[PDB]
């Protein structure tokens, strides 16, 4: 009750300060009409956005009853009943996106893209540097290169791990922007004459096989420090050193070879952090305010990123960003936030809390620094949307922002999330809603399981976690998300971009695997770390994304049957030991997600699962997991106590596995953050579509309060 009043909101102290002290000074925006603007968009549009909450349980209601009614399939009667009750919308005719005013890495640059919890002040910093990254290091502290015999990392440098690292990247070169002779392992040196690139093999001096790869150089052109190089709109670069010690060895004196890695890095308020209250929320800002004001330093002290100057094949000096073009993730229309609460005593809704805030912070991206978009657009993901009628009423708040931060109108764009049901069978209508605004649309696979889960709840029992994968709803998920993208002229004008990789070490089975996303279309991927996004960088290398999308152009490969085919089991096609295995699994993920999240605050934890994977977890792979525990609980396939002994068995374990920690186990009563994940689990089937905020926020709001007494 520390809370500053104006009109009907009692502004928390702590936010209310920050705003006036450190948001406000450098945009020439005047406080006092600041505010009286967050009073005037939250009365104006709190009742929508809580009248598209109540049609949400509304819908639901609906398809629960439904369900409870006894052939198999039948999409004849499930369509139109699901056309009837508005869950299904009519298609809209063929149209083409008109956002304009947008960066080059959205519209032309098909590479990675980073996502990182705000909250993480070291963790932002190095996303944002992750624009460069050593190939070196991403092979060498990755098991991409194995440790055989011989290979083996240890203390000290292995050379032979290290030549390993070296003719692996040999073969990179060669495969992406080849001699017109010989092998890049073979060149003794690198020389620029008469405005190209010449290369020494130990015959000749071959060139490249297209001169137009030659991207500069930096040194002198006799004998340069560094050569640039591009393929497919990435960046390569040599490094030349042969002062280095890997330089020493190398047949060429290399140093390294540089990768423009995440071109775009995603800053996340949502599902990868961990704030309940105001205090929570302005250390984010507080950090995402220091990000667009380029003085954000972790205590040497780690420091944002000047661009790399360069010199042209002619001679001439230009310039390349060394910052990744950062979005900022806004949290969904559902949960509400005591950081502002009206006279009435009620919270005010956390994503128009967002837009205005962040929004407001972003306007200092758009001038000089002691920079990010040069173009003049703010880029903000917003998720968990149901529909076209919620990307409507997500554009009328940005626009209703612009006007209180005065900013042109659609100057804050959108990167929708299709990571719902609802939207996913109706993303013709939501790229449409916000057809002057849309940066990209990406299929958040994860929620968008925990949305089928729910959504057919009272169907039957469902299959497996590991199964989803190849079920066959989300396969036409992932086409039909490309479809529609580029079917609205998305292909140079916007991001269709994919998911998440949460095997944080497996990576040799990541450069295995995420290629299939440039190969399906898709201009840009999720990477949870920078290292990661090093090593995506290959598959575009490697992949024409613009070849690949125009040989999709016209095309339709989902029908809207296949979408609504609901993974449901067939019975008994489980033993007893697998749906033990499946219980243990999916109680050991939330338990140890749960409490850093309750007892600590993090948002997004590795956590081993049964069989020894470290998994990135956040607020979505934990919507799976509970949601599917408490499907199988509601028709029976395991009981109550096969749950709660599941829950102790898994308990200890964590506790051995977690530092300023505290123990769940033995008095599992006690303990705030295990009767957390028991929520999740057993009143799961009633949160509203499945999230888990509700329950997370408010055993965090509990565990807080105990913390203090
Ligand atoms: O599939 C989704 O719904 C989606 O949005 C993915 C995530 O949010 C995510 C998951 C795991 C992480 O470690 C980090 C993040 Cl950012
Ligand atoms: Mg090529
Ligand atoms: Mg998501």
């Amino acid at each position: 009750t520390d809370r500053v009043s104006v009109g009907n909101l009692r502004i928390a102290r702590v936010l209310y300060d920050f705003v006036n002290n450190e948001a406000l000074p450098g945009t020439d925006i005047d406080p006092d009409s600041f505010w009286a603007g967050v009073d005037k968009v939250v009365a104006d549009l709190t009742p929508q956005n809580q009248a598209l909450l109540n049609a949400r349980d509304e819908l639901q209601a609906q398809i629960d009853k439904w369900h409870r009614r006894i052939e198999p399939i039948d999409m004849d009667a499930y369509r139109q009943f699901l056309t009837e009750i508005g869950y299904l919308l009519p298609e809209p005719d063929d149209f083409t996106i008109t956002t304009s005013g947008v960066d080059a890495e959205i519209t032309t640059t098909a590479g990675p893209q980073l996502v990182v919890p705000v909250l993480n002040a070291r963790f932002a910093l190095n996303a944002a540097n992750a624009r460069w990254g050593s190939l070196y290091d991403a092979l060498y502290g990755t098991d991409v290169i194995p440790e055989t015999d011989g290979a083996e990392k240890g203390p000290t440098y292995n050379k032979v791990r290290g030549d390993k690292v070296i003719a692996y990247a040999r073969k990179f070169l060669d495969d992406s922007v080849p001699l017109s002779s010989g092998s890049f392992g073979d060149a003794t040196g690198f020389t620029v004459q008469d405005g190209q690139l010449v290369v020494a093999l130990p015959d000749k001096s071959t060139g490249l096989a297209n001169p137009g790869q030659f991207a500069g150089y930096t040194g002198a052109a006799e004998s340069p420090t560094s050569v640039l190089l591009i393929n497919h709109g990435l960046h390569i670069e040599i490094l030349i050193d042969p002062e280095s010690q890997v330089g020493t060895t190398d047949r060429a004196g290399v140093k390294d070879v540089i990768l423009e890695s995440a071109i775009t890095t995603i800053m996340d308020f949502e599902d990868s952090v961990a704030a309940v209250d105001a205090a929570d929320k302005v250390l984010g800002y507080r950090n995402w305010l220091g990000l667009n004001k380029g003085d954000l330093a972790a205590a040497f002290l780690r420091v944002l990123n000047r661009d790399r100057n360069y010199t042209a094949p002619g001679g001439g000096q230009f310039t390349l960003p060394g910052r990744s073009l950062m979005f900022v993730r806004n949290v969904g229309h559902l949960m509400t936030n005591d950081a502002i609460v009206d006279t009435d005593g009620s919270e005010v809704f956390e994503g128009i809390m967002d837009a205005l805030f962040t929004g407001l912070i972003a306007i200092h991206g758009l001038k000089a620094s002691d920079i990010n978009s040069r173009t003049g657009s703010i880029y903000i993901v917003k998720p968990k949307m149901h529909g076209p009628a919620e990307v409507a009423f997500t554009c009328e708040l940005f626009s209703r922002v612009e006007d209180v931060l005065g900013l042109p109108q659609n100057t804050m764009k959108i990167g929708i999330m299709d990571e719902e049901r609802r939207t996913t069978v109706n993303l013709k209508a939501c790229i449409k809603a916000a057809a002057d605004r849309v940066v990209f649309i990406n299929t958040g696979f994860l929620d968008r399981t925990g949305d089928e889960i729910h959504t057919s709840m009272e169907a039957g029992p469902m299959v497996r976690k590991g199964t989803m994968k190849s079920q066959p709803w989300i396969l036409a998920y992932e086409d039909h998300n490309v479809d529609a993208g580029l079917a609205a002229g998305f292909s140079g004008r916007a991001q269709v971009g994919k998911g998440m990789w949460t095997m944080t070490e497996l990576m040799a089975d990541m450069v295995e695997t995420k290629i299939a996303q440039p190969r399906a279309g898709a201009s840009t991927a999720w990477v949870p770390s920078p290292t990661a996004a090093t090593l995506h960088a290959l598959h575009y290398h490697q992949v024409d994304v613009a070849a690949v999308q125009q040989g999709l152009a016209g095309k339709r490969r989902a029908t809207i049957e296949q979408l609504l085919t609901i993974p449901l089991a067939k019975e008994l096609a489980w033993a007893p030991d697998e749906i033990r295995e499946e219980v243990d699994n999916n109680c050991q993920s939330i338990l140890g997600y749960v409490v850093r999240w309750v007892d600590q605050g993090v948002g997004c934890s590795k956590v081993p699962d049964i069989h020894d994977v470290a998994l990135m977890e956040d607020r979505a792979t934990l919507r799976i997991s509970s949601q599917l525990l408490a499907n199988w609980l509601r028709h029976g396939v395991i009981t109550s106590a096969d749950v709660r002994a599941s829950l102790e068995r898994m308990a200890p374990l964590v506790d051995r596995q977690n530092v300023a920690y505290r123990p769940m186990a033995p008095n599992f009563d006690d303990s705030i953050a295990f009767l957390a994940a028991q929520e999740l689990i057993l009143s799961g089937a009633q949160q509203p579509n499945g999230y888990t905020e509700p329950i997370l926020h408010r055993r965090r709001r509990e565990f807080k309060a105990r913390a203090a007494e």
